[PDB]
C-alpha cells in the first residue's frame, strides 16, 4: 500500500490535500509513499478516525495533542513543524509569567495581585497559568472565570465576561476582545505589565524581546519560576510555566505509519517546502489560511521515536491541561521506580514496612523509569552518575546522594603479570567496561582518553572488548559473554555487566578493566565464591596510574583515574522537598543500624547524604564531568537522551 491517509478538517483543507496528493505523485517513485485524503468535521473526528485506522495523520495544536493521547485514541507525536530558520529551528514556545524586578512575590503568592492576560481561552495567556493555578483558586471553581475573579484582585482578561465578573476587566474595562483594546494579545498583556496596570503578564518567552529592544529596559523585568524563585527574562528555558509544541503531526502509537509519514513529509518539504517556488507550495494555499500546516512553517523535523505525548508536551503543560480537563484537587507517598523482579520485590517489602509512605512502580529499563519520574508515574530512583546526567538533561534533579564512607574512585585494573601495560598507551588492547554511559567504566576513563586522541570511536582504539550497551556488531561487544539476545546487554543477563562483571571480564578475557576501588578487593581472596573469582588473589592485579606507572590494588588513593560522583537519588523539582524528607525518615528507621546484590541502592552505601548547594546535575556531577560527557555523546546512543535533547539542546 504505502499510503498515508491525511485527515482534513475542512473543505479547503481537503482541496489542498488533494493538490498535495497529486503533486507528490510526480516527485515520488512507484515504490514510495502516496497520499490519500480523508475529510472529517473537526480535529477530534480526525483523532478518532486515525485511532479507528480510517486515517493516519493530522497536524494539531498542543491541546489536541493531549486529547489525541488519551485513551481510547492513543496517538503519538511523530513529526514536528519548525519555524524561523533551518540552522536554528524553532519547534516550541515557552509560556512565561513576566513580572517587574523587585516587585517582591513568587508564583505561590499570586493571590490578590493584578494580572494581565493575552485573552481568555488562549494557551500562554490563560489556559496554562490558570491550569497551573487551578487548585489555588477558591471554591467553587465553577465557573472558572468567577474563581479567577476571586483569585486576582483585578485583571485585564480580554474576552472575559466582565458583566458578571467585573474584577476580570478592572485593568481594561469591557474586556475588549479585539486589538481595539490596548491590553489585548501578546504585546497588549505585556503592555498591561509595562504600563504598571498589572503585576504579572502571562505571555510567551519572546514577547518581552519583541516589545523592548534595549537590554537595559529588559533588565527591569523578571520571570516567575515554578519553584518559587525568579530568573532574568533571557533564561526562560529554566524558568517557564510550560513548554509548548507549536504544531505536531500525530499518528497511532502502534500501527503507525510513522516511517511512511516522515518519508512522505520529508520528501514534500524538499520539493514543495519553503523557498522551493513550485506552483504547489506545502506551506501556503491560495484559498484559506494554515491549511493542513501552518503557513509560517519552514519545514518538518522528525520527532525522536522514544517520545510519547506526555514527554513531548512536558510535565508542566500536562499538569495544567489535566487540571482544566478534570478539575480534581486533593507530601503523599514517594513512588519508587524498580527495574527488575528482584528490585520490585525489595521495595514491595519496603512499602509495607513503610506503612504506605513508600509505593512502588516498575519499569523494564533505567531509561523507562526515568521517563516515569519525568511524567509523574514515578517519583524517585537511585542512579549512577551517568544516569544522573541523563536524568538532569531530562529535567530531573538530584535529591539525595548515596554515601559509602566526596565520591568513589575510578580505577583501571590490569593483570600484574602483564607488566607492559601503562595508561600512557593502551591502544590495541582488550578493554572491559561496566557499561557505556556509566561513571566508573565509561565517562571517567573514556572522557580522559577522549582528550588524548580527540575522538570517541573507542572500538577503533581498543582491539576489542566488552562494553555493555554498545552496538551488537561493535568490537566492544566481542568479549562479552551473554548468550542470544543477552550478549552485550547493559543488565544482569550479561555476565560482564557492572562493576563486578567488568572485573570478571578482565580476569577471563580482557587486558584492562575500568571499575571502582572496591571491585578487586571485594571479588578476591575468596570473598566472592563463584568459580571465576574464588581463587583469585588481589596482589596479582595492579592499577594504572595517570602518570604512566602502576601500583597495587589497595593503593587506589594515589593511583586512580578520577574521583567519581556518588550515585544519587533523582526526582522532579516539585517533589524534591518531599523526597528529601521522607527518605531520611526511612533511613533513620531502616538504615545501616538486598536479597541478591545492589537492589535499588548500592549495598556499599551507609546513608543518603544531603546535597545543599549541588542540587542540579551540573553542580552535582561537576564541571569537568559534564564536559567529558558532552564530548562522549557525539558517539553515544540513548534514545531517551535524544528525546530530551530534542526539547532542550
Ligand atoms: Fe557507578
Ligand atoms: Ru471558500
Amino acid at each position: 500500500d504505502k499510503t498515508v491517509r491525511w485527515c482534513a478538517v475542512s473543505e479547503h483543507e481537503a482541496t489542498k490535500c488533494q493538490s498535495f496528493r497529486d503533486h507528490m505523485k510526480s516527485v515520488i517513485p512507484s515504490d514510495g509513499p502516496s497520499v490519500a485524503c480523508v475529510k472529517k468535521a473537526s480535529y477530534l473526528d480526525c483523532i478518532r478516525a486515525i485511532a479507528a485506522n480510517e486515517a493516519d495523520a493530522v497536524t494539531l495544536d498542543a491541546g489536541l495533542v493531549y486529547d489525541a493521547y488519551l485513551a481510547p485514541n492513543n496517538l503519538k507525536p511523530v513529526v514536528a513543524e519548525f519555524y524561523g530558520s533551518k540552522e536554528d529551528p524553532q519547534t516550541f514556545y515557552y509560556a512565561v509569567a513576566v513580572v517587574k524586578k523587585d516587585s517582591g512575590f513568587q508564583m505561590n503568592q499570586l493571590r490578590g495581585k493584578k494580572s494581565c492576560h493575552t485573552g481568555l481561552g488562549r494557551s500562554a495567556g490563560w489556559n496554562i497559568p490558570i491550569g497551573l493555578l487551578y487548585c489555588d483558586l477558591p471554591e467553587p471553581r465553577k465557573p472558572l472565570e468567577k474563581a479567577v475573579a476571586n483569585f486576582f484582585s483585578g485583571s485585564c482578561a480580554p474576552c472575559a465576561d466582565g458583566t458578571d465578573f467585573p474584577q476580570l476587566c478592572q485593568l481594561c474595562p469591557g474586556c475588549g476582545c479585539s486589538t481595539l483594546n490596548q491590553y489585548f494579545g501578546y504585546s497588549g498583556a505585556f503592555k498591561c505589565l509595562k504600563d504598571g496596570a498589572g503585576d504579572v503578564a502571562f505571555v510567551k518567552h519572546s514577547t518581552i524581546f519583541e516589545n523592548l529592544a534595549n537590554k537595559a529596559d529588559r533588565d527591569q523585568y523578571e520571570l516567575l519560576c515554578l519553584d518559587n524563585t525568579r530568573k532574568p527574562v533571557d533564561e526562560y528555558k529554566d524558568c517557564h510555566l510550560a513548554q509548548v509544541p507549536s504544531h505536531t503531526v500525530v499518528a497511532r502509537s502502534m500501527g503507525g505509519k510513522e516511517d511512511l509519514i516522515w518519508e512522505l513529509l520529508n520528501q514534500a518539504q524538499e520539493h514543495f517546502g519553503k523557498d522551493k517556488s513550485k506552483e504547489f507550495q506545502l506551506f501556503s494555499s491560495p484559498h484559506g489560511k494554515d491549511l493542513l500546516f501552518k503557513d509560517s512553517a519552514h519545514g518538518f523535523l522528525k520527532v525522536p521515536p522514544r517520545m510519547d505525548a506526555k514527554m513531548y508536551l512536558g510535565y508542566e503543560y500536562v499538569t495544567a491541561i489535566r487540571n482544566l480537563r478534570e478539575g480534581t484537587c486533593p507530601c503523599k507517598p514517594v513512588k519508587w521506580c524498580a527495574l527488575s523482579h528482584h528490585e520490585r520485590l525489595k521495595c514491595d517489602e519496603w512499602s509495607v514496612n513503610s506503612v504506605g509512605k513508600i509505593e512502588c512502580v516498575s519499569a523494564e529499563t533505567t531509561e523507562d523509569c526515568i521517563a516515569k519520574i519525568m511524567n509523574g508515574e514515578a517519583d524517585a530512583m537511585s542512579l549512577d552518575g551517568g544516569f544522573v546526567y541523563i536524568a538532569g538533561k531530562c529535567g530531573l534533579v538530584p535529591v539525595l546522594a548515596e554515601n559509602y564512607n566526596a565520591g568513589y574512585f575510578a580505577v583501571a585494573v590490569v593483570k600484574k603479570s602483564a607488566s607492559d601495560l601503562t595508561w600512557d598507551n593502551l591502544k590495541g588492547k582488550k578493554s572491559c567496561h561496566t557499561a557505556v554511559g556509566r561513571t566508573a567504566g565509561w565517562n571517567i576513563p573514556m572522557g580522559l582518553l577522549y582528550n588524548k586522541i580527540n575522538h570517541c570511536r573507542f572500538d577503533e582504539f581498543f582491539s576489542e572488548g566488552c562494553a555493555p550497551g554498545s552496538k551488537k556488531d561493535s568490537s566492544l561487544c566481542k568479549l562479552c559473554m551473554g548468550s542470544g539476545l543477552n550478549l552485550c546487554e547493559p543488565n544482569n543477563k550479561e555476565g560482564y555487566y557492572g562493576y563486578t562483571g567488568a572485573f570478571r571480564c578482565l580476569v577471563e578475557k580482557g587486558d584492562v578493566a575500568f571499575v571502582k576501588h572496591q571491585t578487586v578487593p571485594q571479588n578476591t581472596g575468596g570473598k566472592n565464591p563463584d568459580p571465576w573469582a574464588k581463587n583469585l588473589n588481589e596482589k596479582d592485579y595492579e592499577l594504572l596510574c595517570l602518570d604512566g606507572t602502576r601500583k597495587p590494588v589497595e593503593e587506589y588513593a594515589n593511583c586512580h583515574l578520577a574521583r567519581a560522583p556518588n550515585h544519587a537519588v533523582v526526582t522532579r523539582k516539585d517533589k524534591e522537598a518531599c523526597v528529601h524528607k521522607i527518605l531520611r525518615q526511612q533511613q533513620h528507621l531502616f538504615g545501616s543500624n538486598s536479597e541478591t546484590k545492589d537492589l535499588l541502592f548500592r549495598d556499599d552505601t551507609v546513608c543518603l547524604a544531603k546535597l545543599h548547594d549541588r542540587n542540579t546535575y551540573e553542580k552535582y556531577l561537576g564541571e569537568e564531568y559534564v564536559k567529558a560527557v558532552g564530548n562522549l555523546r557525539k558517539c553515544s546512543t540513548s534514545s531517551l537522551l535524544e528525546a530530551c535533547t530534542f526539547r532542550r539542546p
